[PDB]
């Protein structure tokens, strides 16, 4: 009945929901972020360091993901000219996040399908109110 | 987007309610052990019960009692460790941070605006299930 309650339990379910997709492409939830990460910033060259900061997780912890999709050839990494290791996406690896990002779109227009055009339109902004008060 | 609102307003969420119960002078840890503390009275924990129930190493804990105990919010005897009464008033008192927070939001719409907020959000989350 809490809007707190609501809040958390929808953005669990999301998750959960999201993940569920992401696994029919043998991907986890944190492979999905870095996927995601490295394909917005592909232009200029990521570290493993960099990927370790933007996400939050420990080094050793990265470098075992980097290497579970580097086995998998979804990413390939190549040492800076300017003693540091970029990583970049393969072109596999680039359809995979463009074949997941389908989903998650899949995903907003279900929720959306949920309410009429009015309650959709209602909801958005009253979301936003809320979301402004806590800020 | 949705997904977008509802990650920010639950991360805004979550900061609220630390900086609400910052007013109190009590870290997030330091709350989780204090209502840890009221729920697992009865029997009488040390400081190694409260460590592996936390899952915080033995210094961390040591730290936090330390705290806690210079405010006489809980006290030890020959060793266990107990919430005092101002303890229990405290923790009792946490529970004014989710509604004031609820009520916060409420404020924010119209009567109605509320019912329909909340009535949508029900039908959304169950078509996540």
């Amino acid at each position: 009945f809490t809007y707190s309650y609501l809040f958390r339990m929808i953005s669990h379910e999301m998750k959960q929901k999201a993940d569920q997709k992401l696994e029919q492409f043998d991907i986890t939830n944190e492979q999905g972020h870095t996927l995601g990460y490295l394909y917005a910033h592909q232009q200029d060259g990521l570290t493993q360091n960099d990927i370790a900061k933007a996400l939050q997780r420990t080094g050793p912890t990265v470098s075992n993901l980097l290497r579970n999709l580097e086995r998998k050839k979804l990413i390939y990494r190549y040492v800076d000219a300017q003693r540091r290791k970029n990583i970049g996406l393969t072109t596999s690896g680039i359809k995979l996040v463009e074949a997941f990002t389908s989903i998650f779109d899949e995903m907003e227009q279900t929720l959306v399908s949920q309410l009429s055009e009015e309650e959709n339109e209602q909801m958005k902004a009253n979301l936003t109110k809320m979301l402004s008060s806590l800020q």
